[PDB]
């Protein structure tokens, strides 16, 4: 129907998820999962059981938060998409093994998986049991790990059963080693690595990026899920301003719990101090821009376009701040 | 009482713990803990009532298992009482804060609580919960430092209840890093950077550490507790030999639970192929007379005696290789 419409944008940057969302009955991780892993042969490739995907996929999605505005299963279902079209950038075709694209985007999937709508900081704070269990360090990232593969114990949700020993072992690591890398507080340090990865970076004469090693290659798959994590600047305006609107609600409703235990309010959580428009251009001039810059030098000129999204958005929401 | 007979070794390298332990009715960490808050003063600086650090102490030592024959509550008296002689070695006097002291005796008390017996990498192998839960990292000692913590937790138990906030802020960041360093997997970059400092070594007049800052303190904390963890082979012979047959009954036992399910069975694991004299030189040779001669050169010559005991030591397990 309407559903199996939207789903042939699937490759494409700017999917409009919250329509697949209503659409499917809530399912938008679900359905483009499968969608995806149907697209690349992922199925056949690993010997996956169609029923067993879906009961993983649909016990996964089921544990992310329907009360969390932001880091819920369509903030999923985003990051997987975008995962997806990252792989398939010109500079990396014929890279990656089907290994690590699995790999990828598994770790999409479950990278925010069991979110509670509050940061790290905050569970750190407020003595929390997660940030007591982890030692105050990643302490939601390695959450979301253990959460996600505990899920493939469940009856009939082990997608993996058909891989080999060696391939769960190397899937297992690349998987942590991505969702580990979307913990924020390493993000000035992923750019750094990726800036010099870019300044010493090797290609082949097709045109495609030379990495001949683990930690070059695990690099690059950590900034791609770190970048689709972050790409919501990069999207449509239609698209930047509903997650605009989802993740001030999510901060918002952690700062009225900062304010009820008469804690400081953490920044950009405060309702009645806030500027939406000033904090989305910070965001973007501090983090984002900076980040995808980066990932379109990398891969040049395959992200020119979204690059350029992400400077119009910049534009448009600075433009109502008056200015000197 | 024998025990205080005993106690007044408290403040020497190769104190008989196993003898403490016997004479205190299997309560070797209790007692010494409980010595050295009394010497160094510690109740009174953090105002912790007594009964609440006797009944933290109990509970802490109930959680170190009785089955386990090396990771168990003796070892972790021996590393709190080794981090308690090092911490009063004169290159050290007045450096460290009450805080940091505080810090160094927790974690060393905690580091190994709840120990199971086997290795992260047989956790690992064996899709463990707690490997699962860790995502194979460190993941023994996250679990020590999550147990240490949770048991404050429990009735009068809280010896931090008189700490301000910033000072509790504080000692749980200290001692976060500190129990995550004694992971053997951290070794050669601990060590690396241990000779780094030596290389780039200050101090005053006596021969006192400089230390300038927390990346200073926290790195000296560090290889100080990893030192004691790593203090068997400097011990007195006698001791190292009760060590040495403990460690050897422990890993001998997780080599019976690879074989039995089919797995390669662990270095130095195997009971019926072990070369027990030679892995205790390899183990000296490799990773302990390192580590130790390093650790002798930022204190020099505070640890001479140590090193010499080491180095005769190591002898003796050579003399006696079949
Ligand atoms: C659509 O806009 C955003 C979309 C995504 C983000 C994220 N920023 O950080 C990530 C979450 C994270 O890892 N945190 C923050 C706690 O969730 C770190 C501790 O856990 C996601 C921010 C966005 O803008 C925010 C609104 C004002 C500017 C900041
Ligand atoms: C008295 O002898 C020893 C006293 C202490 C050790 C240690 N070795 O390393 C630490 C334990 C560790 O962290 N492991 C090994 C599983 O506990 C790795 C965690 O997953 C403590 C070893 C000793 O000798 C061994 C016997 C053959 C030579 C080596
Ligand atoms: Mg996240
Ligand atoms: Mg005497
Ligand atoms: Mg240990
Ligand atoms: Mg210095
Ligand atoms: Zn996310
Ligand atoms: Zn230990």
């Amino acid at each position: 129907d309407v559903l199996a419409k939207e789903l042939e944008d699937v490759n494409k940057w700017g999917l409009h998820v919250f329509r697949i969302a209503e659409l499917s009955g809530n399912r938008p991780l679900t359905v483009i999962m499968h969608t995806i892993f149907q697209e690349r042969d992922l199925l056949k490739t690993f010997k996956i059981p169609v029923d067993t995907l879906i009961t993983y996929l649909m016990t996964l999605e089921d544990h992310y938060h329907a009360d969390v505005a932001y880091h819920n299963n369509i903030h999923a279902a985003d990051v997987v998409q975008s995962t997806h079209v990252l792989l398939s950038t010109p500079a990396l075709e014929a890279v990656f093994t089907d290994l690590e694209i699995l790999a990828a985007i598994f770790a999409s999937a479950i990278h925010d998986v069991d979110h509670p709508g509050v940061s790290n900081q905050f569970l750190i704070n407020t003595n929390s049991e997660l940030a007591l269990m982890y030692n105050d360090s990643s302490v939601l990232e390695n959450h979301h790990l253990a959460v996600g593969f505990k899920l493939l114990q469940e009856e009939n949700c082990d997608i993996f059963q058909n891989l080999t020993k060696k391939q769960r072992q190397s899937l297992r690591k690349m998987v942590i080693d991505i969702v580990l890398a979307t913990d924020m507080s390493k993000h000035m340090n992923l750019l750094a690595d990726l800036k010099t990865m870019v300044e010493t970076k090797k290609v082949t004469s097709s045109g495609v990026l030379l990495l001949d090693n683990y930690s070059d290659r695990i690099q690059v798959l950590q900034n791609m899920v770190h970048c689709a994590d972050l790409s919501n600047p990069t999207k449509p305006l239609q698209l930047y301003r509903q997650w605009t609107d989802r993740i001030m609600e999510e901060f918002f409703r952690q700062g009225d719990r900062e304010r009820e235990r008469g804690m400081e309010i953490s920044p950009m959580c405060d309702k009645h101090n806030a500027s939406v428009e000033k904090s989305q251009v910070g965001f973007i001039d501090y983090i984002v821009h900076p980040l995808w810059e980066t990932w379109a030098d990398l891969v040049h000129p395959d992200a020119q376009d979204i690059l350029d999204t992400l400077e119009d958005n910049r534009e448009w929401y600075q433009s109502t701040i008056p200015q000197a």
